């Protein structure tokens, strides 16, 4: 697996927290995604074809923000 931390936008409250986790979750080659509330931040384990481009656009989509730290 190769791992990587994004810094969220918009994670108000813990219902967006799992908004973003599901958005996470179904791009392609993600295997994992630790959504830290408190950190306003998720740690993403994936594999195949996602890009950290890839894993933004998915938190875009879901109607928040994300940045590759
Ligand atoms: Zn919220």
């Amino acid at each position: 697996a190769q791992t990587i931390n994004l810094q969220l936008e918009g994670m108000d409250c813990t219902s967006c927290a799992s908004s973003i986790e599901r958005a996470i979750a179904k791009v392609p080659g993600v295997q994992s995604c630790q959504v830290n509330f408190a950190l306003e931040q998720a740690v993403v384990s994936y594999h195949g074809e996602t890009t950290p481009q890839i894993l933004t656009d998915a938190v875009e989509r879901a109607g928040y923000h994300a940045r590759v730290l």
